[PDB]
């Protein structure tokens, strides 16, 4: 006689054990104070992996009997679409189950507390609709372009003393990026050399590479060839080219010797090895080509041209692909001093580009450090006192936990806990929207200000995804009988 | 294992402990549908004794170690102030004991959360402002004269069917008591007897004894006589020895001298013209058939307490040896009787010159609970004289309760810093006494609050918790009603009793093994 | 089960444990934000006292095995030279202890260290001459009697509210006290009733006993006399033992004889016009009923200490045998009574003659917490005496110890070889003062040491901790100072008392089950 007969008390148990392992690992995740964390296993599983993003870690494994497979799958979908902003939206259905040991206290009936859920669908859409915050966040932007999100996501990163002002950069390169264009040619290097600002955005694709010493310094009205096959034959090359007027050519490989020399009289610059991911977004950007054999010049291949050249930069010599007709797809540079902390800037520009991309289509925002939170619960709390009945401890309680992030908030900054939950419930009560919780301060802050904005689709779906698990605990009754108890 | 040491959060456990452990007993004993305890113990206590006041129960006994006791000696002083009404004092103190759980999860400087305690007298000042009370108090008075608190005191108990008429008779007795007087003299007994009335009141005071079968049926212009001491003759403490005489000749003498005894009392006691002797002890066999012939009426055994406030009554008089006839006795005089009040035979002491003390006798309905009236006119006489010397009262049946908790509420937000959480735990505490009142309604306790707190909202000072109903209602209709100082020396002293031992970590050690 | 067993580098831990285990428990204390604890024990001890005092609790008691009783003592020595403020003493001694672990690590010669507390010597010096401005104090001082000192011994405190003015008053006591005289004849008692002043001044002394439920109220033009020997009369010091006799006639006469006592108390207490007898002791029930119908009032069992003082106030006298009336006895004469002080019964002794003694006497809420006006009144005094003979004073709230601290760090790199792991370690030690000063505070203490020493640093002596700040501010301005000779004593002390502590280490005990 066997199976999973655990219910009522036991039952609830296993839900909540679940919630309270994810809670505790994803917790040191958020905010300016976030670290790293290393795991392995057996079976399938090389070594340790260390992943600063909460959601990768979960999916790539199922590692035991209580339930929560579920719970993590979702995320994803939310990642796809909005995905990791900060990650907050595992820990928040996490601490629902907390009230729980409450409920014991509660004596009656934990199915009418179920009222909740259903309550919980409207408080869903009272994120929503209820209080105004901001909204704006059109396209483009002046002002409100940055110094908000991207500074957000990149508190949790180290980097956030100097980054900040290179997160704030970000937002341009995303704002050339939208439309239906797709999502590509973005890239990001660091140099040895510079100053304060310690950023530079150019205009075109950024290269690292040289055919050689030799070839022409400058070519214009350039023609630009792609192949997929290497030059690893000297007389085909050399009579299709001079009637196109081939200016530049690059390979996506190692390239045979005897190429080099002709490309040198002709006044021709090639790219040995070139990076496949470099020539995909080349591609896009120049207006692609047909790459396959040696056929590939004349009109198989599109070339834009507008000017190709290698640019002193501060001090060491890179190649510029600029002027693109396309002007879909752009590169940002980056400046430094051969510093630890330089090469430090590779860490977070990465992170701003998966925010940004968001920011774009739902042409929505609200104000983050918590300023909606606290302004969400101010009109939430007294909608419970003014339902009857059984329904007002239901609602009020997910009010309650509208309370709980902004101390989540403050916990990481290690200023006190119950001194920051007052002083940030009577500026979002007066009324003032762009009012938040400022970690460093350690009071609250114009948001707008120091920058921090969130995603509006991080707020829609979080509040669906809290639902989406934590309903499916206390509601179906059925897992029994085997051996006593 | 053990030594009784404590470390950082246990010490806080041992005060958290008292206070959820006295909060059972008395939650239950809050509002109409409260319930009565019986306690025994085996000596130096002789029966089980049930107590529908909580203050009364927790005054006379010190069951263990961990503190209470002191906390519980405060509600006395609250008691001959303002009196009761209902207990709910204690309970309120208890239940801010229950936030400290959740003040670990602070993670921090847990003194500074003790500015709730400064956020405790800010609520305070706010219950004085917020509560409506009221407008009128004539003296005598036609209709307001009651219908009001006693009935609130009165709710609590489930005498509330035909009692409420009995609450309303009550200001009656007061309006003669009203005054220099303070409490005394008042006596309530019931009769077996079905009336609607279930109630009569008496100008004078009625004690239930005889003399024995014999003796004359009614005395006029009585004379009362009260004695410390018994008629019984014959130890002396020193026995003066057993006794040597000359035979057996002259211990007839002894026998005679009992005479002695009788010859003094029928000789004196005849030139008075006493009608009534009424003795707290004993009284000797020999004088009761003397009393019969003479034609005065005697009391066996009359307790004391009857006769103190009797003697108020009558002018009063000096108890003494045998001596104590004529002028050191004075002997007010109308009418003393035994009467039959339909069911069992009483004696009525009336026409008293003072005019000070007076006898509340009920008849009433019967059962074993018409002695209930016994438990129910003692609530009323309180009430009553707060009642008329404070001229003010507030919405009883937790009204007041909700209207605080939806004020401070909003409280919490407005104020920055450290003090929203140490207002918001004081302004929560607030949350359990409607939750209280309702869960001994047998009603859910959930369903209860959200209901209640919706009426506040809306400005009804009148409106809240409806127990009959199961619901909420409009208690101003019901005539519940509180008397205004039971609610702000409450607040004052719950949050200073719980407040001092926090401060404190550390009861500790002693010498012995 | 038991185990122990100590040897050589465990055998120093015992010295480490007990600083540490002190340590946590005066920390609270020190500083506005102060905490209260209670301690019980049974056995020549009634129950629950509790003293904020550090040096009062350790001294009283010695609790368990491990060593520490001695340094303890040590404490009293330093309270007399100057002593109190806030109790720091103690816990810099603890702190130097845990650099110990340290030296196992440095493994050669930990004696060669010593010469760290030897280092200290003129380490105590460079903080004598650079510190603080604030000097003499001139005479009697019209605004500058106080708001200074007493009120920052009152400011770790949790009392100061009303308090403040409570101190305030002290400097007046000292004013009259100043002199000659030197430090004697004051004492002050709490009483349990309710003003704003929570405090009376009395010109005589006050002292709370009754002769018995009899005796006339009060008494005028008032004799006073004060006898060694008790009224008890019988037993000498050879019995005359226990013997027969034999006649129905002599027993008799022992008991006449007690008459004789009663003779000549009440014939010569007559002639003198005796209005108050008080004898430290237990006194004989036979002269009891004497005094009551002669109008005289007496006291039984009268605090010795409260007769001393009470000698010099009135002239005194010479207390003898009962020969000890009249001329041999002074009596000053003005009121002798009971006064309503509100609460409770007193007896008021005053318009004494010399002037040279006088007696405050406090009012407050109530409950051994009121004995906190004890706590803080013994302070007082004490600290008034010395800051005007002393003639200057230092800042504090720490503002003296961050300084020297910033100072002491350069000596240890400057000392040579084995020196310099020495001065470096008592260096440190300073740190802790601002640490322990800020951690009862609730803030937090690694935040506050940083912070707290960049401003020192830079040059400012007036900055310092502020703990209701949270952060430095000016000392100035508070009021806050501390007594030169505090600063100059303690660093030599805290060096003697844990000296004693390296040099132990060795603690025997023999065998297991």
């Amino acid at each position: 006689a066997g199976a999973d007969e655990e219910r009522a008390e036991t039952a609830r148990l296993s839900s909540f054990i679940g919630a309270i392992a994810i809670g505790d690992l994803v917790k040191s995740t958020l905010g300016p104070k976030g670290m790293d964390k290393i795991l392995l296993s057996s079976g399938r599983d090389a070594s340790l992996m260390v992943t600063n993003d909460g959601a990768t870690i979960l999916k790539n494994i199922g590692v035991d009997n209580p339930a929560a497979k579920v719970l993590v799958d979702m995320s994803r979908v939310q990642d796809d679409e909005v995905g990791d902003g900060t990650t907050s939206v595992t820990v928040l259905a996490a601490e629902l189950l907390r009230e729980a040991e409450s409920l014991i206290a509660k004596k009656i009936h934990p199915q009418t507390i179920i009222a909740g859920w259903r309550e919980a669908t409207k408080a869903a859409r009272q994120a929503l609709l209820n209080s105004a915050v901001d909204h704006g966040s059109d396209e483009v932007k002046f002002r409100q372009d940055l110094m908000n999100i991207a500074g957000t996501t990149l508190s949790s990163k180290l980097l956030t003393h100097h980054k900040d002002h290179f997160t704030k950069l970000a937002v341009e390169a995303v704002l050339r990026l939208k439309g239906s264009g797709n999502l590509e040619a973005i890239h990001v290097i660091k140099k040895l050399g510079g100053s304060l600002a310690d950023s530079y955005l150019d205009e075109g694709f950024l290269l690292d590479k040289k055919i050689g010493v030799n070839q022409p310094k400058r070519i214009e009205n350039a023609k630009i060839l792609i192949a997929n096959t290497g030059m690893d034959k000297m007389k085909e090359k050399v009579e299709r080219i001079l009637k196109h007027g081939i200016n530049c050519f690059i390979n996506r490989q190692l390239i045979y010797n005897y190429p080099e020399q002709l490309f040198g009289a002709a006044g021709v610059m090639a790219i040995e090895h070139a990076d496949f991911v470099g020539v995909e977004r080349l591609a896009l950007v120049t207006g692609g080509e047909i790459a396959s054999t040696f056929d590939h010049p004349e009109l198989v291949k599109l070339g834009s041209c507008k000017l190709i050249e290698e640019v002193m930069i501060g001090e060491d010599k890179l190649i510029h692909f600029s002027g693109v007709a396309l002007g879909e797809a752009c590169t940002i540079v980056l400046r430094g001093a051969t510093q630890q902390i330089l090469d430090e800037a590779e860490r977070s520009l990465h992170d701003a580009l998966c925010v940004l991309a968001q920011t774009v289509k739902d042409s929505r925002t609200v104000y983050g450090g918590g300023c909606s939170e606290m302004l969400m619960a101010h009109a939430v709390t007294q909608l419970a006192s003014r339902t009857p009945g059984k329904e007002a401890v239901a609602m009020e309680s997910y009010a309650k936990a509208l309370r709980m992030l902004p101390t989540i908030i403050a916990d990481n900054a290690g200023y006190d806990s119950a001194d920051l939950v007052a002083q940030l419930r009577a500026a979002h009560s007066e009324g003032k929207t762009t009012a938040g919780l400022d970690m460093k301060e350690g009071t609250i802050g114009d948001m707008s200000v120091l920058g921090i904005t969130e995603s509006f689709q991080v707020k829609r779906q979080v509040l669906l995804s809290a639902a989406e698990a934590a309903e499916v605990i206390l509601r179906v009754d059925n897992i029994i009988k085997a051996a006593p108890r």
